């Protein structure tokens, strides 16, 4: 509808493009990577999207135009070469196709055409639609939340605030995405869109939002965290957690409430300490009933159902708790008095009794933050600077009633909230703000949970996989959800496996007062308490990774990662292939289990464990097996106690002891859990953990770097822990030093330089001597990387490690060097030999099982080979592993389509020959 481009001048401070029809867009270039297209066929050009009401003065972006400065426009030149007029600078020509209007952008470096318009921008029936080209290998992520999935390509996802938190809906959404091609667009609209990536015409994207304006950031960056930076410094890096929001939090309404006595197998009876059954009642559902009315303090002959009850339920049962947030939900409260005073100093107790604990205070915070007259407050209405001035309040959960209208609502709400916070704090304390419902530029402010679903049922695992990976992939690295759901429950299997696998995840919620049992890690049996306990320790541990790579997040790679963050050149890695596994930061690929299905020895069975790069061992963390990469894994047994994860051989993940929340960490010791491998590195990160400090320089750096042999094989290990850098309050500069280097031999020698002098190392004869003394080296054939995961499971789950301590040190001033000779950390590797062994027979008879073919499967049958362990089948060009049995079957596969397999024989000694292929279609 705009027609030719007729002239592109280059005015005051961008390119004036005028349409044949009178239109005019700006082509604005912000950096030699990132420009701003606008048309505004109304014609205002004013720097910013019209909100949905104007009292929303929260922005997308973070970075003003002005602020990215006039040094890449003044470096762009325009051009008129005939049928095409063209802006270029150092890195891009953005090329106009004269008549068309068609806008391509060539990446100069690549000498590739990253992004092209097959037909110009349409503005039909109040929308404004954008058609791009999509090619065969282009895969595309973003949108936000989008529940149930992460990679895009032959689907269409809405940008909408669609206020659905099950698979299929939009817990948050954000209209932001990006192309493998290397290019991600940000669209400046508070309105609704929808994109379609070649659902039905594979060759086409387009790109649709509601309204008469097209505006949009095109980024343009070879790679991922290169592509995330950019929409970062855009719209705002991602806020840091303050430490305690790594650990799981407790969330319900304790100030509203009854419980009533009922007899044991009532219909949700809970048991609670007096050995009585009772169930909760609102006030208006209580009726004729005798009830106990809850408070939060207890303070009313009522304390077994109080807030401080639960608290002390954490306690004795041995359990990480870093927040509890006690007045969630409309009509809740958090006091009982006459007076909004009156409430907050009841909150105030519970906040003084929570921070004994070691436990900070959440609010359910409305839109309402102040009193209609703060200083003639009546009850029941909010005061934000009381709840946090007074009342010591840290953390902020949106009300769905605030932010559920979608779009500026949310944005203006969490930045409102994040300002007023920091205000009231005087930045002594950073915001912890858990929201949904989000848009561009959120994670600046506030992470997100994924709303209210129903746990105790497999499908609550199988979807919020790909949900915190599609989140992290749309810039949102603070995700989190319910600890098996705020509603159902009932099912100690899916309980125990949501613990596990969010155990590798940012943001973990008890969201109790609505399920089937009470939302708490000791809701099931001992076996259940047992396990749910050694994970939450085992997060508590791995504190100091954890946190490192939060920092990463804040202007980097998210701490959830879709596979092809990590692996970039596999194709399995960008697929569904790769929605039900990540890696949580560098060093860990988590696999979760995530259906019923079981051996008759109780063992889950999970296939489709794909471990990247044939050259990369893989190692078990929990038993030390070694796997090959450039497999994928079926029918991988795994117990109860177990949860497939699985380190990058060469990793450093640094640990500290088992504590139940930040201020029982040891801040004078430091341990490194290493896996040595080549020559690799870590950056520990540290700071006060809990105000704005670090955004004004105060935090601290630590590199770690490991030199020893290749996986498997003997030489000299070198690790080096270099002078900490930085500083901040209460920094502790005099820390002891563990290292725990996975070992299969003693080696020759260990010695230590601690600031270029000597320090001398005994061999220790006993463990007994080892965790008395320091400055001692003991080779230890029972190291336990989790001893509750030992006796939770009644498995030893024994490793070898050379284990080395040095005493108390300056980390500022003084370096650490130890050399160990002879170091060797070998053990047998699950495919590690994939040489053809000529002695090996070829699989015989490849054939499709015909009665076995549905619309969707196949299944592959052949001979056995006698001398065979396991086979392995190559699927259109993906190799699977672990094959126990002559047949194996492959699923996800579209209607009437066509696939290719070949097989080998795996034995002791190698492989055999790949097979012949075949070839097979579904009906």
């Amino acid at each position: 509808s705009v027609g030719a481009i007729v002239s592109i001048e280059k005015a005051e401070k961008n390119f004036v493009i005028t349409y044949a029809s009178g239109k005019k867009a700006q082509i604005s270039i912000l950096n030699d990577h990132l420009f701003r297209y606008h048309l505004d066929p109304t014609g205002k050009f004013e720097e910013y999207p019209t909100p949905n009401d104007p009292k929303h003065v929260a922005k997308i972006t973070a970075k003003t135009m002005a602020d990215y400065g006039t040094q890449a426009f003044e470096q762009t030149n325009v051009t008129d070469s005939g049928n095409q007029f063209i802006l270029e600078n150092n890195g891009l020509k953005i090329i106009f196709e004269k008549e068309s209007a068609l806008m391509k952008v060539l990446d100069k470096k690549k000498n590739q055409v990253i992004l092209e318009e097959t037909a110009p921008l349409s503005f039909k029936n109040d929308k404004a639609t954008q058609t791009l080209k999509q090619s065969s290998q282009e895969n595309y992520f973003g949108g936000g939340t989008q529940n149930g999935r992460f990679t895009h390509k032959g689907t269409a996802i809405q940008i909408v605030n669609t206020n659905n938190w099950v698979d299929g809906g939009v817990a948050s959404p954000n209209p932001f995405y990006w192309s493998t091609a290397g290019y991600g667009v940000v669209r400046n609209t508070w309105k609704p869109g929808n994109y379609d990536f070649g659902s039905h015409d594979p060759q086409t994207t387009t790109t649709t939002h509601e309204g008469t304006d097209f505006d949009a950031f095109y980024f343009f960056n070879d790679s991922s965290a290169g592509i995330l930076k950019d929409y970062y410094e855009l719209t705002g890096k991602p806020a840091l957690m303050p430490e305690y929001g790594f650990y799981e939090a407790h969330l319900n309404a304790y100030n509203r409430d009854y419980w009533v006595k009922v007899a044991e197998g009532t219909a949700g009876a809970v048991k609670f300490e007096d050995g009585n059954f009772y169930k909760e009642y609102q006030p208006g559902d209580l009726g004729n009933l005798n009830g106990t009315l809850e408070s939060l303090n207890g303070e009313k002959e009522n304390y077994q159902f109080s807030a401080r009850a639960v608290i002390d339920r954490y306690k004795k049962n041995d359990m990480p708790l870093g927040w509890f947030l006690p007045n969630d939900g409309y009509g809740a409260g958090y006091g009982q008095t006459d007076s909004l005073d009156g409430d907050v100093q009841n909150l105030k107790e519970f906040t003084d009794y929570a921070q004994a604990n070691g436990v900070e205070v959440g609010l359910w915070t409305q839109s309402n933050l102040h009193p209609a007259d703060p200083k003639n407050p009546k009850k029941g209405e909010r005061d934000i600077a009381k709840e946090v001035s007074v009342a010591g309040v840290k953390a902020l959960k949106t009300d769905v009633a605030w932010v559920g209208y979608g779009y500026s609502f949310g944005l203006n709400g969490v930045e409102d909230a994040a300002n007023v916070f920091v205000k009231e704090t005087d930045g002594a304390v950073r915001p912890m703000i858990v929201s949904l419902d989000g848009w561009a530029g959120t994670q600046r402010h506030a992470g997100i949970w994924t709303g209210d679903q129903t746990g105790g049922q497999w499908e609550y695992i199988r979807f919020h996989i790909p949900t915190y990976i599609g989140t992290s992939l749309s810039g949102q690295p603070n995700v989190g959800s319910d600890m098996d759901g705020i509603f159902g429950g009932k099912n100690k299997e899916v309980n125990i496996r949501d613990f596990q696998w969010k155990t590798f995840t940012p943001v973990q919620l008890n969201m109790d007062g609505w399920g089937s049992n009470p939302k708490t890690p000791f809701a099931f049996d001992q076996e259940a308490t047992d396990l749910n306990r050694a994970y939450l320790k085992l997060k508590s541990m791995m504190m100091p990774y954890n946190y490192s790579i939060a920092k990463e997040s804040v202007d980097g790679l998210p701490m959830v990662r879709a596979m092809a963050l990590e692996f970039p050149n596999e194709g399995t890695a960008y697929t569904k292939d790769s929605q039900y596994q990540y890696m949580w930061g560098p060093n860990l690929l988590v696999a979760p289990i995530y259906n019923g299905n079981q051996d008759e020895a109780g063992n889950s069975i999970r296939d489709g464990i794909y471990l990247p790069d044939e050259k990369q061992v893989w190692v078990d963390l929990f038993t030390g097996e070694k796997y090959q990469g450039g497999r994928v894994l079926n029918g991988v047994k795994t117990p109860l106690w177990k949860v497939p994860v699985f380190v990058k051989d060469g990793s450093i993940i640094p640990m500290t002891n088992p504590n139940n929340n930040p201020k029982e960490i040891q801040r004078d010791q430091r341990s490194f859990l290493i896996y040595p491998n080549g020559a690799t590195s870590f950056n520990m990160y540290e700071d006060d953990g809990i105000s704005t400090s670090y955004e004004a320089g105060q935090s601290a750096t630590t590199k770690i770097n490991s030199q020893g042999p290749k996986s498997n094989e003997k030489g000299d290990l070198t690790v080096t822990i270099e002078p900490t850098k930085g500083s901040y309050k209460d920094f502790v500069d005099e820390r002891s030093t563990t290292l725990d280097l996975l070992a299969s031999e003693a080696p020759e020698s260990v010695t230590a330089m601690v600031g270029g002098t000597e320090v001398t190392l005994k061999q220790a004869a006993n463990k007994e001597e080892f965790l008395a003394g320091t400055n001692l080296y003991y080779f230890d054939k029972e190291f336990q990387v989790n001893q509750y995961l030992s006796e939770a499971s009644g498995e030893k789950l024994n490793q070898s490690a050379l284990s080395v301590k040095l005493a108390k040190q300056s980390v500022t001033a003084k370096d650490v060097q130890i050399t160990v000779k002879g170091f060797i950390n070998k053990g047998t590797v699950d495919g590690g030999n994939t040489t053809v062994d000529d002695q090996l027979t070829i699989p015989a008879n490849i054939a499709i099982n015909e009665e076995k073919t549905t619309p969707s499967s196949l299944t592959l049958q052949w001979d056995q080979v006698t001398e065979a362990t396991s086979y392995e089948v190559e699927r259109d060009g993906t190799v699977f592993g672990n094959i126990q049995t002559n047949t194996a079957t492959f699923d996800g596969f579209s209607f009437l389509s066509e696939h290719t397999f070949r097989v080998r024989a795996v034995g002791k000694n190698g492989v055999s020959e790949w097979s012949e292929p075949i070839k097979g279609k579904t009906q």
